[PDB]
């Protein structure tokens, strides 16, 4: 009777049915005045009942955590009907190679699994969160990989059938091999800097998925925006409520477009502890203002949803997986993939105010179909989707923008050559040489960007904007930019990118190279 989980065609299947994970990040024990990593462990069942009910009403089918629940907490989640992506508290800053830290991790995990195995609401284990690049270099990647392998095997034995992965951050662990895990996963934030400035959000994360080999399901384990009054820099911190809402919707679309089949927006509610003073809501700490819910004051245990909550609820009712936004098609047949909740009874697709598709939905969840189009030459197309309830009232609009032709056609192409090319030990100074092959009706925007991201903590390293106004009409456009290589840079992501337009369709062309210092990453790095 227990849930059968099957991974195929890069989807999770639950009991034979494709299942799009609509999760939210959720941290119990983090109300004003509380600190979940220092308090004595408490089940907090009354507050969890409140939370799980709100999360069901917000439209989510899953919760994502960073720490083990007790058996009593699992029972409550089980009863709720929600699924669970359970995080294990393996401290990221500890020495993975210390025999005693490994042993203590093995014992704690086995203790959890001993009771957790009897709760089939658990659909994925996350064995660690955001291990830092310098730390791994410091304790050696071999130690990191060995630790991952121990934890994976323990879980495969102790709770059979449950996928295992980790919440690695995409901006700092782009280099990392994930093929030992059952599922590819990343914390993915879009601040439009470094990799997300050159490639865009969609294409950056899409690129990582392609490097990983498109052979397993991909899920996001975090994404979002902080509404702190002050602090941080750029889009990290200091967003308005509206920017938070619009940002979440933008991220949801982009990450589906990158190939994801599971989503864990960040997160349910603010954690005042995250900035140092747990009884104070600090005006200038971004980390304390990521919630979809906010508290009025220190004695408020309930709080209130911010605008993002309602935007996300309304948006999640009918998800478009295919076609993808900013996708390019050389065929008259366009695959259609939707994941609908039970309120969706009709879907319509229009182009230039003409119906091109119309189906009554008999059955909630995943469905697949095909569109026919008839593009003249190359045509940018805004496909306008409409979702209807049982009263035949529209409940969601969403556009998918595609570029299509019956026949294949030439795109403009950007490639880079990087120095040093393979080994950062071979020089103290780097270059990125950029080459852009133009193409007739693909207008470049004067927005060429270059990133040499040296992976020093969260710092994104050097970034350059290069004007190409002088080279507009030329067939090949080139640039050469130089960067000093820090001695303690162990890996660099070198990238460049520029915006292209055909009609109303705007996209980015780009290239990316990941380059190591010496052989430190022979174990941990992607083959």
């Amino acid at each position: 009777s227990k849930t059968k989980i099957e991974l195929k065609d890069n989807w999770y299947h639950l009991d034979g049915e494709k299942y799009f994970i609509k999760a939210i990040g959720y941290e119990i024990g983090a109300r004003p005045g509380q600190a979940p990593y220092e308090d004595e462990r408490k089940d907090e069942l009354e507050l969890m009942k409140f939370d799980l009910e709100n999360i069901k009403e917000g439209g989510y089918n899953t919760i994502r955590t960073w720490s083990q629940y007790s058996e009593n907490q699992l029972k409550l989640v089980q009863e709720s009907g929600l699924k669970l992506i359970m995080g294990i508290d393996i401290k990221p800053e500890e020495d993975y190679g210390d025999p005693e830290f490994v042993k203590d991790s093995e014992i704690e995990l086995k203790r959890v699994l001993n009771y957790a195995k009897k709760y089939d609401c658990i659909i994925t284990y996350l064995v660690i969160n955001e291990p830092q690049t310098d730390h791994i270099h410091s304790v050696t990647g071999k130690a990191f990989v060995d630790l991952m392998n121990t934890l994976i095997n323990i879980i495969h034995k102790g709770h059979p059938g449950i996928p295992v992965t980790l919440s690695a951050n995409a901006m700092i662990s782009d280099y990392m091999d994930e093929s030992i895990f059952d599922v590819y996963a990343y914390n993915c934030y879009d601040h439009n800097e470094g990799q997300t400035a050159t490639m865009g959000f969609k294409d950056y994360i899409k690129g990582l998925n392609e490097l990983n080999g498109l052979d397993k399901p991909f899920i996001t384990t975090e994404f979002g925006y902080s509404v702190s009054p002050e602090g941080g820099n750029g889009q990290y911190g200091s967003n308005t409520l509206k920017q938070q809402s619009d940002g979440l919707i933008s991220n949801y679309r982009d990450l589906i477009d990158a190939g994801a089949v599971g989503m864990c927006p960040f997160y349910y509610a603010d954690g005042w502890w995250k900035g140092g003073e747990k009884s104070d809501h600090s005006l200038n700490q971004p980390e304390e203002w990521f919630g979809f819910w906010g508290y009025s004051d220190l004695n408020d245990k309930y709080g209130t949803p911010r605008p993002v909550w309602f935007a996300m609820r309304d948006y999640m009712k009918g998800l478009i997986i295919s076609p993808k936004n900013k996708s390019i098609h050389t065929n008259t047949k366009i695959p259609l993939e939707l994941y609908n909740d039970k309120d969706v009874k009709k879907v319509v697709v229009k182009f230039r105010d003409k119906v091109i598709y119309s189906k009554n939905i008999t059955s909630e969840g995943y469905m697949a179909d095909e569109l026919t189009i008839d593009p003249v030459g190359i045509e940018d197309m805004e496909l306008a989707f409409e979702f209807y309830d049982s009263d035949n009232k529209i409940i969601k609009n969403e556009s998918i923008n595609i570029l299509a032709s019956k026949t294949a056609f030439e795109l403009p192409e950007l490639t880079i050559e990087v120095t040093p090319e393979k080994d950062l030990n071979e020089g103290k100074i780097a270059s990125i040489k950029t080459k852009i092959e133009t193409s007739e009706n693909f207008t470049l925007l004067d927005d060429l960007k270059i990133s040499y991201n040296t992976h020093l903590g969260w710092a994104i390293g050097s970034q350059a904007s290069v004007s190409i106004s002088d080279q507009l009409d030329k067939k090949i456009i080139t640039s050469e930019n130089f960067f000093n290589i820090p001695d303690n840079c162990w890996v660099v992501n070198a990238s460049a990118g520029i915006s292209v337009r055909y009609g109303k369709f705007t996209f980015k062309i780009h290239d990316q190279k990941i380059i190591y210092r010496g052989d430190w990453a022979k174990e941990v790095g992607r083959k």
